[PDB]
């Protein structure tokens, strides 16, 4: 039904934004809430982490210690139904951040490839794959507060 | 109902984009249309402005004279229903602009924290709070037309 | 009906993201799928191209040869119904890219002005107009992969 399809798309759009906001604002509750326990988050070059606790392990131990702070701007999220209970997503993400190593500011252009599964009526992430197309140090530029 | 919830989210997503477009394109009609008369727009460091006329006072007298032009890219707008007639929003905004003072180009990363109220069936802004996390002059870079 | 309006908005939001993704990922199938045969895509300074084959002519012969690669981030897409079967869109697009000429990296801020028509129940593009407000070479910065 059109209504179910639209409600599903809204739920999935919220899951995806919750991933970005949870990682950026370092909100462990929001970030943990969006994953099935067997969901897999793979970062090219780092490895595969599983479920809510795997997601928190990745950001607390690998990602967050590498950065003073960053912001991820998600755009162009496009969803396709593989089946009534499985959705593919693709999204384009622009990340700006302050790297600890070398005190460098960095611009990252990434593509996020995602999968969502509905189980007993509820949608959550089943897969996330992040690939960086640009990883660009910004000579002479440092992102600073007012 | 799911239908009402989805219609409300669409109306609120339009209000929020109308704020950004109205300020960027300097469209006073669009910008005035989105506020209850008792809505409060607070900018950290500038103060609180009230309603459609307060919004126009802020941009005509404080913001627009400071800039030759700018563009605000809104992403990650995430809505939560506090009640059936009150919604909280959070959004991440990337702003690029040409400041009059010093002829500087600036990159701003901001978080917009918003509230919307439904009154007699209609949604409008009741609150907007803007906070800048990055305010970054861009040495050697000036945003210019083709 | 609210349901039809929401379903139409979702279809049109997908058309618009498909334009950006198709041009960026150089996916000819996705890019061709979104146009009526009499749709017109005008780029200020280049000309007017018609339909799916015109769209592919423009990107294969004029745009793609000029760039090693680029990415378009679409935000603030705002839709208005001119009639039940005709929709106006406006959108703000941030483009980052690597130009062949001079090996320059470029930041583009553009406004996309679009029209969509429903024919026998189906939505597709009838018009796209792209205008660049910023076309900014980035001295000392080159977008590179990890």
């Amino acid at each position: 039904s059109d209504l179910d399809r639209l409600a599903s798309r809204a739920a999935i759009q919220d899951l995806y934004s919750d991933q970005l906001i949870g990682v950026d604002k370092r909100q462990e509750g929001r970030l943990a809430s969006i994953w099935w326990d067997d969901a897999e988050w793979t970062v090219e070059g780092i490895g595969t982490y599983k479920g809510p606790e795997g997601a928190l392990d990745l950001v607390n131990n690998v990602v967050w210690p590498r950065w003073h702070d960053f912001i991820h701007y998600g755009t162009n999220l496009r969803l396709e139904f593989v089946s009534a209970d499985k959705v593919n997503g693709i999204g384009d993400v622009l990340c700006l951040g302050n790297l600890v190593e070398g005190n460098q500011s960095i611009l990252i252009a990434a593509v996020y490839t995602s999968e969502y599964e509905r189980r007993d009526g509820v949608w959550k992430f089943s897969k996330l794959n992040g690939r960086m197309n640009y990883f660009t140090p910004l000579a002479g530029i440092h992102f600073v507060p007012p």
